[PDB]
């Protein structure tokens, strides 16, 4: 593993030491998951410090759990200090390229926002926000108040448009497969989603690859990121 920036977070070698609940280190162990994978190690501390990050890492690396736990950790921060109103939200958000992608990542937030629910947390809303869904679906879910949301970029897109959704609260935004939705031809929309955030935000961007586009990206999306490379092996 390769880490690049100021400032670096150490790494944690342990689960229990960056501090999960016992609800979410009980999920992990369910799921099989023991011990950290290089990404988690560093790449966890890294966000938990709240720095933008950039993870250059692929499917079976253990990167979603980069972008998952923290912000279901954030979220239940948030929701204790002051419970959400209706219509308030997302806090946390996370744009990826496709249906599959985005529904396996908002039922994983689902999961461990369930087992939290089961030990007397509160429980935490995720939205999913995709094609193949009706206005009806999505703004029902939006009504209550939405602590994170799952997204694909061009429904996103016309959603904010039409004032359905707003990023008034939102701090924290992961990219997930930035590459291949700039391949897939959804630059602009991203970029047009940055602009409207109102205020300050921690954004994460994951990628298996590195291209000049996809760096030149990064260099306008992100502020003094902390890069983690598993490597072309890892």
């Amino acid at each position: 593993i390769l880490v690049e920036g100021d400032g670096i977070p150490p790494p944690i070698k342990s689960f229990k030491e960056m501090k999960f609940p016992a609800a979410i280190l009980r999920g992990l162990k369910k799921k099989g998951i023991h011990h950290p994978t290089p990404i988690q190690i560093q790449g966890i501390p890294t966000i938990l410090s709240g720095r933008d990050m950039i993870g250059i890492a692929f499917t079976g690396s253990g990167k979603t759990l980069v972008f998952t736990l923290p912000v279901i950790m954030f979220c239940l921060e948030q929701e204790k200090r002051l419970p959400f109103s209706k219509r308030e939200g997302p806090y946390g958000l996370i744009i990826c390229p496709s249906r599959e992608l985005a529904r396996q990542t908002h039922g994983i937030l689902e999961y461990y926002c369930r087992l939290l629910q089961e030990d007397s947390s509160p429980l935490l809303r995720c939205a999913l926000c995709i094609g193949g869904m009706s206005v009806k679906e999505q703004m029902e879910t939006i009504r209550h108040g939405v602590h994170m949301m799952v997204a694909t970029p061009g429904r996103l897109m016309d959603l904010l448009q039409k004032k359905m959704v707003s990023l008034d609260i939102c701090r924290y935004l992961a990219l997930d497969e930035a590459d291949r939705m700039i391949d897939m031809g959804f630059e602009g929309d991203i970029r047009t989603i940055f602009s409207y955030f109102k205020g300050q935000r921690q954004t994460l961007l994951f990628s298996a690859t590195m291209p000049k586009k996809i760096q030149n990206f990064a260099k306008s999306a992100l502020v003094k990121p902390v890069t983690i490379n598993v490597g072309r092996a890892g």
